[PDB]
DNA sequence: ATACTCACACT
DNA sequence: AGTGTGAG
């Protein structure tokens, strides 16, 4: 099992929200500009960032009036507001387009608003016969990175001597060289990318490999604009100073107590332990999981499933702002509700399915997690008041306050989400 | 208080 | 069912 089996990438929106008012208004294209939202506090806290505006120090979670400090010819679009809260229709529809074009090509996951897992198992093998036995110009991966490769001073310089390389040592007669594959897989993914551009004008990086997680970890050594292959035998050298904390599900609390029990840093230096003891000390799943994986092995599907499982609106009300009222949280129940209702029903129309779970979770002043609590009901018709009621009658009773006109303790947080969805 | 999203595991 | 993690 040496999990070379799958050709997969993971195709990735640069700066996604901040590409798609790029195109909107060319007065911000190839300038320092960055998305936010509510602009009123602290100008906004800003969502996405170009990559000349990242050449100052920029970043997301940053306030725009911070951002502003460290680059004052920094251009600002504000995401859309509506009823009260942001409306991300926008890019919601810009995502639709890309991965409608993918879908050209190859059965994709969308694993967000603007990246896309592709396999590419089976494209390889029909692009694989009708290349009777040639090899693969250089000029077929214009923008490929070869990872670990070469082994001359500006770096498209270093690009051409590392993929003359790779192509130079490659098998081609052979069609079952999983280093054939992933080439082939990445002209593919040249190929599918050059689509995205021309049909859209968004630029973006893929990584190419034989899993999920090398797919996404390749596509991050070398944004923006381009794609990387990283090859099966490119992955003792790539982990050996590759951080722990930057493969996929390894950067939160999972992942830093790998580094703290086991008194490591770096993926490779997993290999030394025993698949028993990874087992041991993170669990059954998570010490297979991670035995295969530092070695480059990991067997997560590409689902097939170009659209959400869930449609979800939130608001936060953090400090002063908090609902303190009943009136106040039917009202924004209700302008939730009403973006639900008018979400879902493009849904069932574009989409052919209906949802039938109403999740209602709020939080309260002085919790300590972004839930404190989650209820649910059932969802009959797309009915903003019925929802927006609905939800009522699930939370009132967590109303602490003897008095009815109040809310206490004031809630932070109000949560509506569409689940369980079905053929229409 | 970036803030608002989504998937999935665990129980 | 709810809760919690990890990610965008
Ligand atoms: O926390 C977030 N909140 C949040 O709204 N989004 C939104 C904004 C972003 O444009 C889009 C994609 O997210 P990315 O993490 O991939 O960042 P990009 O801006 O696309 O650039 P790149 O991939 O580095 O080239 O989702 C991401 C978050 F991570
Ligand atoms: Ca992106
Ligand atoms: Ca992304």
């Amino acid at each position: 099992a040496t999990g070379q089996d799958r050709v997969v990438a993971l195709v990735d929106m640069d700066c996604f929200f901040v590409q798609v008012e790029q195109r909107q208004n060319p007065h911000l294209r190839n300038k320092p500009c960055a998305v936010v939202q509510y602009k009123s506090w602290k100008g906004g806290g800003i969502i996405a960032v170009s990559y000349e505006a990242r050449a100052f120090g920029v970043t997301r979670s940053m306030w725009a009036d911070d951002a502003k400090k460290l680059c004052p010819d920094l251009l600002l679009a504000q995401v859309r507001e509506s009823r009260g809260k942001a409306n991300l229709t926008k890019y919601r529809e810009a995502s639709v387009e890309v991965m409608e074009i993918m879908s050209r090509f190859a059965v994709i996951e969308r694993a967000s608003i603007d990246e896309a897992y592709v396999d590419l198992t089976s494209a390889v093998q029909e692009r694989l016969q009708k290349l009777q036995g040639q090899p693969i110009s250089a000029d077929l991966l214009p923008s490929t990175y070869i990872e670990g490769l070469p082994q001359t001073v500006q770096k498209e310089g270093m690009r051409k001597q590392g993929l003359f390389q790779w192509l130079d040592s490659l098998q081609i007669d052979n069609l079952t060289s999983p280093d054939l594959q992933l080439t082939v897989g990445a002209v593919i993914v040249e190929e599918m990318r050059a689509a995205i551009e021309r049909e859209t004008g968004f630029q973006c990086s893929a990584g190419i490999s034989h899993n999920k997680v090398l797919a996404k970890l390749a596509c991050g050594l070398n944004k923006p604009n381009r794609q990387t292959l990283v090859s099966h035998g490119s992955v003792p050298q790539l982990f050996s100073q590759m951080p722990i904390r930057k493969i996929r599900s390894l950067g939160g609390k999972l992942g830093a107590s790998v580094i703290e029990i086991l008194g490591i840093e770096y993926m490779g230096e997993l290999t030394q332990f025993t698949e028993s003891q990874l087992q041991s000390h993170f669990g059954e799943k998570n010490g297979s999981w991670l035995y295969a994986m530092c070695r480059g092995i990991e067997h997560d599907p590409v689902k097939p499933r170009q659209l959400p499982k869930t449609i979800g609106c939130s608001k936060n009300f953090p400090g002063k702002t908090a609902l303190a009222t009943r009136e106040q949280v039917q009202w924004w129940l209700l302008q939730l509700a009403q973006e639900l209702e008018e979400r879902l029903t493009k849904d069932r129309n574009d989409n052919d399915r209906v949802a039938t779970q109403l999740v209602v979770s709020i939080r309260v002043q002085g919790d300590k997690r972004l839930s404190s609590l989650r209820r649910c009901c059932a969802l009959t018709r797309y009915d903003a008041h019925k929802m927006s009621h609905d939800a009522f009658t699930v939370i009132k009773n967590c109303n602490t306050s003897g008095i009815q006109t109040e809310w206490s303790p004031p809630l932070t947080m109000l949560f509506l989400c569409a689940t369980k969805f079905s053929a229409s």
